[PDB]
C-alpha cells in the first residue's frame, strides 16, 4: 500500500467510493448483462481520443464467424504498406471490445509510427475456450497472407495485447512456431496472463483492493473455460512452454500491483534466458489495467508511449 | 557460439585479421601510447555524425582540473530548457573521451529528443580511482546547480554511459541518494561494470574472443585501481549497494556475448526488486562495445534508438 501512486490510490478511492455508493461489483451480475455495463465504463476510463492520420473499419471470415478489425494509421506516415501491430484488447476473454481500446491504439499508432490494427474477437461465455484464441491467431493469419491489403509490411507485423489480450498475443507466436510457420516479428506483452497453472505470490497478494480481483478472476475464468480443462495446456498457460526459442522480439510491461505481475516476469524471464530480444519494464505503484484507464492514470500514457517508443525503435520509423 | 549475429562474427573475424596480420593488442602497450591509437579507431568505429540543432564546447571547475563538456542540441526541439542525459564515455576509465562517442550523443539527443551533455572526465593511470568518477560526480551537482546556464530542465535532468561510463552513471545515484542530495531524474546504464567483486558465469564464459577480453580488463583494472583497495567499494562495485531504494527510474541494456552482462542484468534485478521503475533489454548474439561501433554493428544503432525512445518517452518529449 506505501509504494501505491497517489494517482492509483485516487482511483482505487473513487472505486471504492462507488461501490459504497451502490455500484454492483461486475461479478455478482451474468455475463452480458455485466459486459454492456462495463465496457462503457472501460471507454470513458481512457483518455480522449487522439487524432491519427485515418481510421478503417472491417471484417474477414474467421474460423466459425465474421472477425471484425479497426485500422489506425499514423499521423505524419506517407508509406503504402506499415510496420504494424496487430491489438488484442483485454477483460477475461469475456468483456472488452474494439471501443474500449480505441484511445489506447490511436495513441500507440501515433508514438510508434506503426499501423495498429485492433480485433474483435469472440467472447466467452457465448463462445467459450478455445474459440477467443483461435480467433486470435486466425486474425493474425488472415492479416499475414493478406498484408498489402491491410496496408502492412510483412516482414515486420507485431503482435500484442493487453492482460487477457497479451495472453493471446503470447499464444499467437508459440502457436505459430509450433506449427511451423512464419510467426510474427515481434510481441507487445502488456500485463499478460501467461499462467493458468498456479498462483503466483502477486498472484495472492494482490488477490483484492487492486482492481483486478480474484472474484472477478473467477467470474471471467467460469465464463471463458469448460468444465475439466487441463490448466497446463499451453493455450491457457504459455508460461509452461518447453521452448522459448524461435519466439520473437519482445516487450513485456508488468504493474506493480497486478496479481498477473510475477507471471508476466517470469515469461520475460524464460525469454530473455532462451536468448531472445527482449525488453522488460515494470511500473511500480500502479494497477491492473492502468494501460488504458488513462483519463485517470498519467502513468497508463507514460507506459503507452514507452511500449510504442519501443517497438517504433525495433522497427526502425 | 552460435548465437552470434552475422555482422558481429565479421566484425570479430576483421579484428583477429588484423591482430594475426600485427596489428597490436591494446593490452600490450603502455596506457599512454595504447590511448592515442585505440581512441582514433573507436572515433572512425561510430556512424557517420548525425546533424543536430547546435553543439557547444565548454569547460568549468572540476575538483581537482578542468572539467571539458560538449553539450548537443537536439534538431527541431528549440525550446528553451530541455531535458537533458548527462552521459559518461566508455574506455574501462582509461581510454575514450567526448569525440570517441560524439556520434552517438548526436543519434541519442536527435533520437530522444533531449539535449545530451557528454563529460569529459579525468582518466586513469594518470589520474587513477577514484578521480574519474570524482569528476562524474562534480559534473552532474554543477550541471544540477547550474540548469540553466546548460541549457537543462533541472526536474528532468538524467545520467547516462556505456560500460565504464555506466558504472559512473550508476554510482552518481547512489552517491547523491547516500548524501541526501537531489539526484537524476533517470540513469541510462548501457552494458554497466557493477561488480568488481567477484566473476560472473558470463565473466567467465566470454573471458576471451569477444572484442572485450580479460587480458584487456586487468590492463584497464592496473591502471585504474590502486594497490590493495577494497574490491567491494561501491564506488568500484555499485551493485554491492544494501539500499537501492530512491534510486531514478532506469533503462538497463546488456549484450549477449558480454562478460558484464550478468551483473548488468542483476543490478537491474536488483533495482526491479526495489520497487523502481526499471526497463531492462538484453540485445543477444552482439558484443560488448557494440553501442557506440555503429559503423560495423547495426544493433549498436537499434540499440542507441531504444535507449533513446525510452529516455525520450519516460520524460514526455
Ligand atoms: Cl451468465
Amino acid at each position: 500500500q506505501g509504494m501505491l501512486l497517489p494517482e492509483t490510490r485516487n482511483l482505487l478511492d473513487l472505486m471504492d467510493a462507488a461501490t459504497r455508493g451502490g455500484r454492483p461489483r461486475l461479478e455478482t451480475l451474468p455475463h452480458a448483462v455485466g459486459r454492456k455495463a462495463v465496457d462503457k465504463m472501460s471507454e470513458d476510463g481512457e483518455a480522449d481520443p487522439p487524432e491519427v492520420a485515418e481510421v478503417a473499419n472491417g471484417g474477414f471470415a474467421g474460423p466459425a464467424s465474421e472477425i471484425r478489425f479497426r485500422r489506425y494509421r499514423p499521423l505524419g506516415e506517407a508509406a503504402g504498406l506499415l510496420p504494424t501491430l496487430i491489438y488484442y484488447h483485454g477483460g477475461g476473454f469475456v468483456i472488452g471490445n474494439i471501443e474500449t481500446h480505441d484511445s489506447t491504439c490511436r495513441r500507440l499508432a501515433n508514438k510508434s509510427r506503426c499501423q495498429v490494427i485492433s480485433i474483435d474477437y469472440r467472447l466467452a461465455p457465448e463462445h467459450p475456450f478455445p474459440a477467443p484464441i483461435d480467433d486470435g491467431i486466425a486474425a493474425f493469419r488472415h492479416i499475414r497472407d493478406n498484408a498489402e491489403s491491410f496496408g502492412a509490411d510483412a516482414a515486420r507485423l507485431a503482435v500484442g495485447g493487453d492482460a487477457a489480450g497479451g495472453a493471446m498475443a503470447a499464444v499467437v507466436c508459440q502457436a505459430c512456431r509450433d506449427a511451423g510457420e512464419t510467426g510474427p516479428a515481434f510481441q507487445m506483452l502488456i500485463y499478460p496472463a501467461t499462467d493458468s497453472s498456479r498462483e503466483s505470490a502477486s498472484r495472492v497478494a494482490f488477490a483484492e483492493g487492486y482492481f483486478l480481483s480474484k472474484a472477478l478472476m473467477d467470474w471471467f475464468w467460469e465464463a471463458y473455460v469448460p468444465e475439466d480443462t487441463d490448466l497446463t495446456d499451453l493455450r491457457l498457460s504459455p508460461l509452461l512452454a518447453t521452448d522459448f526459442t524461435g519466439l520473437p522480439p519482445a516487450f513485456v510491461l508488468t504493474a506493480g500491483y497486478d496479481p498477473l505481475r510475477d507471471e508476466g516476469r517470469a515469461y520475460a524471464d524464460r525469454l530473455i534466458e532462451a536468448g531472445i530480444k527482449t525488453t522488460y519494464v515494470n511500473y511500480p505503484g500502479t494497477i491492473h489495467g492502468f494501460f488504458s484507464l488513462t483519463r485517470f492514470l498519467s502513468q497508463g500514457l507514460k507506459a503507452n508511449d514507452e511500449a510504442a517508443a519501443v517497438m517504433g525503435a525495433h522497427f526502425g520509423t
